[PDB]
């Protein structure tokens, strides 16, 4: 089956795809398998991925090509701390701006939520613990609620995508052109 980290054909996004990388993480409480597909007719390349909360043992997909799309994964720190799967992956797009994708995967979901969201930043901006509070307070984050939703990113692209609500997360957003 296809693994996070891979680069894959667009067209093979899914669930399907995205429950076998999430399940393939085994037994731990917050975990989340992210796909994001490319067709903005143009490349990104892989800057990082801020990690608020939790990790990753996987090396961010590098080049993704027009019409491919990235698989990957994260999953809580090690051992019972009460924390969750919560970050930025940051892909530098070759008009020299910067494509950034919000996950929170709480700890607990008496006080917190499943959120993502996604937003183009003008110039080359790394993953860091101010694009976080921009995305997950003041930009307008989409509930993980089991629903898609489509918001248009400026730059020429939109973006369709879907989060469900649990602590075993799957993240599934298509970039498109507008
Ligand atoms: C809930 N949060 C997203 C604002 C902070 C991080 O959550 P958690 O990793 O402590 O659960
Ligand atoms: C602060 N806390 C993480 C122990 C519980 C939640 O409080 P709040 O951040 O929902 O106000
Ligand atoms: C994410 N938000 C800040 C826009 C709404 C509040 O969500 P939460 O932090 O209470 O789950």
């Amino acid at each position: 089956a296809d693994v996070a980290g891979a680069v894959i054909d667009g067209a093979g996004l899914g669930f399907d795809v995205l429950k076998t990388v999430l399940e393939a993480l085994g037994n731990v409480k917050r975990k989340i398998a992210v796909g994001i597909d490319n067709e903005s007719g143009k490349t990104w390349t892989a800057m990082n991925t801020y990690f608020r909360s939790g990790t990753s043992d996987i090396v961010l997909p590098h080049k993704v090509a027009h019409g491919k799309a990235l698989l990957y994964n994260g999953q809580k720190n090690r051992g019972p701390v009460a924390t969750g799967v919560v970050g930025v992956i940051a892909y530098s797009m070759s008009d020299g701006n910067t494509l950034a994708v919000l996950f929170s995967v709480p700890y607990d979901y008496n006080w917190y939520s499943n959120w993502w969201n996604v937003r183009v930043y003008k110039g080359q901006k790394r993953a860091d613990q101010r694009m976080y509070e921009e995305l997950y307070y003041h930009r307008s984050p989409f509930r993980g609620d089991n629903g898609w939703h489509s918001r248009g990113l400026g730059y020429g692209l939109k973006s369709r995508g879907f989060m469900n609500s649990s602590g075993h997360a799957i993240l599934e957003i298509h970039v498109t052109k507008a």
